[PDB]
């Protein structure tokens, strides 16, 4: 009986762990998209056609 | 006839002794349930998803 209640609280606890990892990874996805955009801009600036203004 | 009355006292004493055991068991049934509830609450609290407030 104690094991059954503990197992349910453990399943709920593991759901919380999946939730925390899900939220942080989802925010991490936009970090990846930002960095790729920053890398595209950095490559563009390296072109010799750009003057100091661009 | 002397100890026939004695057994009548004996069964009477045994009956109330059974009653004392029964009420002790009955109040005990709630004690077990309270401890089990505290075990689930403590189990939930051990999760790192909970902050200090929870």
């Amino acid at each position: 009986t104690s094991q059954s209640r503990g197992l349910d609280m453990a399943v709920k606890n593991a759901n919380d762990g999946i939730s925390i990892a899900q939220t942080a990874e989802g925010a991490m996805n936009e970090t990846t998209n930002i960095l790729q955009r920053m890398r595209d801009l950095a490559l563009q600036s390296s072109n010799g056609s750009n003057s100091s203004s661009e």
